[PDB]
């Protein structure tokens, strides 16, 4: 059902997504550990995920959560890393992409700040790191992460840990705030595959920094 289209790099859509890529990331409290020490990203390939039907299950539970939150379906372009990148795009976000121990239960989390999510690309933690040199700051291996269209609807706001089953009565998604004690950088989770489409997958390197 799916296919990848290559974007050029001097398309306009490249460019936003890459902009978008480049100017949130952020420094991390952890010293790279995680995700690996870096500015920037080397922005290899950015393609476009068309697969139909996945499209259509996420626009029909996108009108689904807009009607019921006053015609707003609150969609927002937000980052997911994970070792599950090549499942995701053939057949779409389920359960096994979950985040079990996260702050707010099983969900599928998402970052605004495309650094938070490059912590997860190779697993929780940044797992063992690349599979080639199990380096969580590998500069060599090329890393893959997803942009994707996320459907919050009404989203339930928290700055700090709650496990839960799924959103709130009357609310389609939770949102972990940054806080004093809490959070550095926010979270966005969805309790339903449904509510994202993983519309750009992205290509790119850590870079090293002077
Ligand atoms: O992009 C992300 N991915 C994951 C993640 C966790 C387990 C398996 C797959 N992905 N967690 C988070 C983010 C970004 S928001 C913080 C939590
Ligand atoms: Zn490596």
């Amino acid at each position: 059902g799916t296919i990848l289209i290559d974007l050029s790099p001097d398309d306009k859509e490249f460019q936003s997504v890459e902009e978008e890529m480049q100017s949130t990331v952020r420094e991390h409290r952890d010293g790279g550990h995680a995700g690996g020490i870096f500015n920037r990203y080397n922005i290899l390939k950015i393609q476009k995920v068309c697969n139909k039907k996945l499209w259509e299950r996420y626009t029909h539970r996108r009108k689904e959560v807009s009607e019921e939150n006053h015609n707003h379906a609150n969609e927002r372009m937000l980052f997911h890393g994970s070792p599950f990148v090549n499942a995701i795009i053939h057949k779409g976000f389920d359960e096994r992409h979950a985040y079990i121990g996260g702050m707010f239960g099983a969900g599928i989390y998402f970052a605004e700040n495309s650094s938070k999510s490059n912590q997860y690309v190779y697993g929780i933690g940044g797992g063992t790191g690349c599979p080639v040199h199990k380096d969580r700051s590998c500069y060599i291996c090329h890393r893959q992460l997803l942009f994707c269209r996320v459907t919050l609807g009404k989203s339930f706001l928290q700055f700090s840990a709650m496990k839960m089953a799924h959103s709130p009565p009357g609310h389609h998604s939770v949102t972990g705030r940054p806080s004093v004690n809490g959070l550095a950088l926010a979270e966005y989770v969805i309790y339903r595959g449904e509510q994202a489409y993983p519309e750009y997958l992205i290509t790119y390197q850590i870079m090293r920094p002077e």
